[PDB]
């Protein structure tokens, strides 16, 4: 597995900059992310596969967080897959405004995100633009990066004021193209034989 | 979620293969009380910047995990859980506080960084325990303040009192 040729990013407000978190079975993600990541995408939604989960530490104990995720564009292209490989075959389709995932067991405090893996598996990914459902719309054969955040609470443990503030935490390896069927039978295969089931 | 001036901000690692081939190995880095410089040294390129703001670059080291490593039979493992992760000491880049432009003309090298074992040095080095695996981390801050970080997996080392690895210490020439 190579590491990704992009960096791990993060945007912190002052007050969440010692927070940290590490990738669940990162070598998994390596593993997809080197053959290319793809994720498919339906009108029911789908799940992800490897799902993102994330441990994290440096929360305050008793500070209260919300915990969230979106899945924003990686760049602005379109893309095919030919030859075994992906190409550049256009401009990305502006869409909409990424919709959030916010993880089901928020608000808590920081003893209950830290006491085991905070998951996101969850989250579903759907290619209907009309979808009623709350999901992450997502366009096919357009890439996109995962994006974590953390919204801690004010003074009084209660969002709505100014002195909230955000953790944003960016993971490359975890980047993919949203297919409506899988390409690359490398991916197909890591699926199958990695099937948790 | 709006980052400021900063969501066009990239960085580029300099003389990335060698950091790639020594962390295929396992990247060692050995700290002294009077302190090692790192090696390989740590040079980013940087982009994206407000051409002429002043910002502010630091350099964190953290723990990637909580083991401690024993190395035997030619390979790193697990051997228990490490003292503290963090509150640390910082290094902040000498040009600082300087200009988008400044900071983007010239390779910034964080060369005079060193690494000491002394929990009691007087010279701002950053103090690491061996047998303990570390992360670089780069940090940006425009001149209510917001740090943008970037963080290359493959600097990540483990500290040691002296090099371990015959691969390092019966270094072959024209092989691996
Ligand atoms: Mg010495
Ligand atoms: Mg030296
Ligand atoms: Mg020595």
């Amino acid at each position: 597995s190579k590491s990704p040729s992009s960096p791990q990013a993060a945007f912190t407000q002052q007050g969440m900059e010692g927070i940290k978190v590490f990738l669940h079975e990162r070598e998994l993600w390596l593993k997809f992310h080197e053959v290319g990541t793809e994720m498919i995408i339906t009108k029911a939604g789908r799940r992800m596969f490897p799902s993102y989960k994330v441990k994290v530490t440096g929360l305050n104990p008793k500070t209260k967080y919300i915990l969230l995720m979106d899945i924003v564009p990686a760049d602005d292209h379109r893309y095919k897959f030919a030859d075994n490989k992906w190409s550049v075959t256009g401009k990305a389709e502006p869409a909409m405004p990424g919709r959030l995932y916010v993880h089901p067991d928020s608000p808590a405090t920081g003893a209950h995100w830290m006491r085991q893996l905070v998951s996101f598996q969850k989250l579903k990914l759907t290619n209907n633009h009309l979808d009623p459902f709350g999901h992450i719309i997502l366009n096919s054969m357009h890439k996109y990066q995962p994006r974590l955040h953390i919204v801690k609470a004010d003074e009084n443990n209660g969002f709505g004021s100014k002195n909230t503030a955000f953790c944003t935490h960016v993971f490359p390896e975890t980047a993919f193209i949203a297919v409506t069927s899988y390409q690359n039978h490398k991916i197909t295969q890591l699926k199958i034989e990695n099937n948790p089931f």
